[PDB]
């Protein structure tokens, strides 16, 4: 009965550092990935850095302990390395590049799923951070299969792998099948790691126990990423682990109150309140009772009152 390794997923515009640090105190990810520092050809002030992953100044941790890694996206090998550069300089525990998310070419310079079309870019652009990062800190890469199709998968696996890259995470679709839970090729991922002699992180429709069960043993993968389903059900790394039953609707409230007494303390803005919206549009696909919740929070539009709305739930007479 074996070892296995649970990566919180990076989302941008979903998960920021209060949200990694509420779900990584009950939960026991190995590693969480920041949403990506978008670089084009510029070094980034360090203020970026700092605001985007706060865990920088704490041994890049969360509160609870939980390692983070910052995440890069952009073409040029030049600027990927001095950022790269800078990101360790400031802490990160070694640095992920992003090649699986749909992104703008802005100045020329693609980034995240655009890199699928030329693997000789994934090569350069892994090459020059592992060159600029010490040799001791990991770098990660995260990759889709292809554009619109798989063909190149073993080619961009491959360019990880020769760039000397440390491991890679496989979101098992190509950019066109999107998020659509009937492409998700598991086996493919596997194919994979069967070449490679780094590890293989399994990612994308990652839900509960036995979807995790069923994903480890097609594709051999002993690591796997969760993204959606860590907001869908806040326990999923101990439910993904031990076979926990799913954290129960009057503790996940718990934590949404703690969420909006962080939020204030934070100082994180009066109409900081699309990631509770959002929170709760993924609650629902899990607990009936989040839906009628997520009705009286949506059309609320500042966070003082969605705090009043939710923190006024009484946990025991639930
Ligand atoms: C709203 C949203 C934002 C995302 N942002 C990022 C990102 O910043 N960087 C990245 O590498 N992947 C990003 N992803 C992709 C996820 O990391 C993950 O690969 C994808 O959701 C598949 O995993 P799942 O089926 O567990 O959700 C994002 C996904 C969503 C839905």
């Amino acid at each position: 009965m074996a070892s296995m390794r649970v990566l919180l997923a990076p989302m941008e515009g979903v998960l920021d550092s209060l949200v990694r640090e509420l779900l990584t105190e009950v939960n026991d990810y190995d590693l969480c990935i920041t949403e990506f520092v978008r670089v084009v050809d510029q070094l980034l002030p360090v203020k970026v850095f700092h605001r985007i992953c706060p865990e920088l100044q704490n041994a890049s941790r969360t509160p609870s302990g939980t390692l983070v890694r910052v995440q890069l996206l952009g073409q040029f090998p030049q600027w990927l390395a001095e950022n790269a550069a800078r990101a360790v300089e400031l802490g990160s525990w070694g640095v992920d590049l992003n090649c699986g998310c749909p992104s703008k070419t802005v100045n020329g310079s693609g980034g995240g799923a655009t890199l699928l079309k030329d693997p000789e870019l994934i090569y350069q652009g892994a090459k020059a951070m592992r060159e600029a990062v010490p040799a001791h800190l990991p770098v990660s890469v995260k990759v889709r299969l292809g554009w619109d199709s798989g063909e190149k998968k073993f080619e961009i696996a491959d360019a990880v792998q020769q760039a000397g890259a440390t491991e890679l995470v496989v979101h098992g679709r190509t950019k066109e099948q999107g998020y659509r839970a009937e492409h998700i090729d598991w086996q493919a991922i596997g194919d994979i790691r069967q070449r490679l002699n780094i590890p293989v992180i399994a990612n994308g429709e990652i839900w509960d126990w036995q979807s995790a069960q069923q994903c480890m043993a097609i594709s051999g993968c002993d690591a796997v990423m969760i993204g959606r389903g860590a907001l869908n059900i806040p326990n999923l790394s101990r439910v993904v682990k031990y076979n926990e039953p799913r954290m129960p609707w009057p503790e996940v409230v718990a934590l949404l109150q703690k969420y909006t007494r962080l939020e204030k303390q934070g100082d994180t803005g009066l109409y900081h309140v699309a990631r509770i919206k959002q929170w709760l549009s993924y609650l629902r696909k899990e607990y009936d009772e989040a839906t009628e919740l997520f009705q009286h929070v949506r059309v609320l539009n500042n966070s003082p009152d969605i705090a009043r709305a939710i923190q006024a739930i009484d946990i025991e007479k639930l």
